[PDB]
């Protein structure tokens, strides 16, 4: 049953959203309410209908990977319209940096083959040799982006001027770009830089809050409900073993992270907590103080959780060696 | 034709060379004696019958536009050969650096289809969303060298271990890459940086000075003796009419110095001298001072040249007035 709940409307605002609840058709709706309730649609005389079918046609070029699915693209979407909520970040953003933040998050990850850059580069697939080993999935997100939206029919910006869509496109383009974790080093050396005298009427001080928003969204995952985040972490590991078997059979590298004899639950998260996910949000914190309860204060419930997890697991480990 | 002279093997070696004269036949054979007389043929283990199909697989991959052609590509490569003599690139560089450069010279506009980047973001070619308005062209010249490489019976790097290929896709992509004219000033400013105290032994210094190379084999045109420059300019201009007639057409931007009303073969060539190709020979003639009397000298009798052509077509122009 498409058509949500008032109940539905008012959990969608918060990061505490069940993702898993829903069907591809709610999801969609859920997408299509926010475009309304932002004043999106409004703003940007963005066809009802073609709204529908653009969400339609996004879905449709998402794949069935474990991971990089159209799921996980609404998580990203999602937790997205939660932090504009959260942070109240209509006081700071214009609607045209909205529309970029929220078409960015549903279209970050179009069409991933479920092998990340270091499996195209080293195979040197089409995407890695047409791309010259330069952020090839996300140069192809992109790509699939706009051409959904070069389709009249699935194109909601057919009502924008040539100006603003030029705008909106470069936006989309640095945002999407920006998820490739190659870079998150460079993306927050570049923040806390720039963090050391924030300006809101800085262009390029905004430019990078924005890269540093759709990242935030992008690996959010363990800030949600324990019930909720736990089973992405398998999601993730089937797509992560899904390639390291074609990595061991092919004789290419394979990352430790992805190794079935060494990775488990518990230590691909602990690492990724503390030293990504923690540092991010503390950096975030600082320009919006609300962030600290509502996201931080559960990625210390999850580093606790799954550093108990894996004294349980390594003790057990201890029985079984021969 | 083919079964090259030993005085047409000798004035290959400079930067008067008559490109003019040879047929694609014995272009191609020039090209290939390039490659046995660096040792890059005996260094790298090359199979010399798969450098003869590479090369012609190379050539079919130019396009018969009026600049842009496997002629400008024989030119590009030659200046660069011309330049790793009279420079003595050799006692420099590593071999490595030379096959990055020669193949990168000669891959440089492969398929370039008649129209720049400008063309192809406003008309929202293929070419550009495939590449998100990001050099769109030379990401495809790269992406068709590769293309290319990779077929077993063109692949001259066949021979070389995966550590060797890795860091030579990696130069050609920089190389071919820096290319595109829009990043020309950012380019020589990050190499006039560097040049307030060059360092041989400093790898990113390098980096710099191929791309510089090859920038300047790329426009070198002017260099040339002026029996040999004076026909590229028509053909320039040709490919530039041919892409502003069209811009008219489909109601698109048109660019001044493209403009068949606006721009005489005088206006085309001073201002490009003075301060695009002067300077930047100005820069390497430091570095390497036995360029100015073979590079810098042409390039102002061409500038003389021109500028008094221009003070003929503005008199012309008076006497016109009614
Ligand atoms: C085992 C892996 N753990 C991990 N990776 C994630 C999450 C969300 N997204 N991702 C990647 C990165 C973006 C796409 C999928 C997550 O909750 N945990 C890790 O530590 N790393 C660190 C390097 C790499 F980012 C994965
Ligand atoms: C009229 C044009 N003149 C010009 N352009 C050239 C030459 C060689 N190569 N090129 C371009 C560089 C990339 C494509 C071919 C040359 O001898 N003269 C100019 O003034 N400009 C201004 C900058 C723009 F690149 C061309
Ligand atoms: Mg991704
Ligand atoms: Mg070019
Ligand atoms: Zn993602
Ligand atoms: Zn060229």
């Amino acid at each position: 049953k498409y058509l949500l709940s008032p109940e539905t409307i008012e959990a969608l605002r918060k990061p505490t959203f069940d993702v898993w609840l829903w069907e591809p058709n709610e999801m969609l709706s859920c997408l299509e309410h926010m475009y309304h309730d932002l004043g999106l649609v409004r703003d940007f005389s963005i066809n009802p209908v073609t709204l529908r079918r653009w969400l339609f046609c996004v879905h449709d070029n998402y794949r069935n990977n474990p991971f990089h699915n159209f799921r996980h693209c609404f998580c990203v979407a999602q937790m997205m319209y939660s932090m504009v909520w959260l942070c109240s970040l209509q006081e700071k953003f214009s609607q045209t940096d909205i529309l970029i933040l929220m078409t960015a998050a549903i279209c970050h990850d179009l069409d991933h083959p479920g092998y990340n850059n270091t499996y195209q580069i080293n195979a040197r697939t089409e995407l890695a040799v047409r791309y010259n080993d330069i952020s090839p999935l996300e140069n192809h997100h992109c790509a699939v982006a706009f051409q959904i939206l070069a389709e009249p029919e699935c194109n909601i910006f057919s009502n924008i001027p040539p100006d603003g869509f030029k705008q909106i496109r470069q936006g989309m383009i640095t945002l999407i770009l920006a998820t490739d974790m190659a870079r998150h080093a460079e993306i927050m050396d570049s923040f806390k830089e720039k963090m050391e005298n924030f300006d809101y009427s800085n262009e390029e001080h905004m430019t990078l809050l924005k890269m540093i928003l759709i990242k935030c969204c992008d690996i959010s995952n363990e800030v949600r409900p324990m019930e909720v985040a736990e089973p992405w972490v398998d999601c993730l590991l089937e797509e992560y073993f899904m390639q390291s078997d074609r990595e061991k059979s092919e004789g290419l590298p394979v990352a430790p992270f992805m190794d079935r004899d060494k990775v488990t639950k518990a230590t691909a998260q602990i690492g990724f907590i503390k030293f990504v996910l923690i540092p991010m949000f503390e950096t975030v914190t600082k320009l919006f103080p609300m962030v600290e309860e509502i996201m931080l204060q559960p990625l210390w419930e999850s580093r606790d959780r799954y550093e108990e997890l894996k004294r349980i697991d390594d003790a057990m480990k201890e029985l079984q060696k021969k």
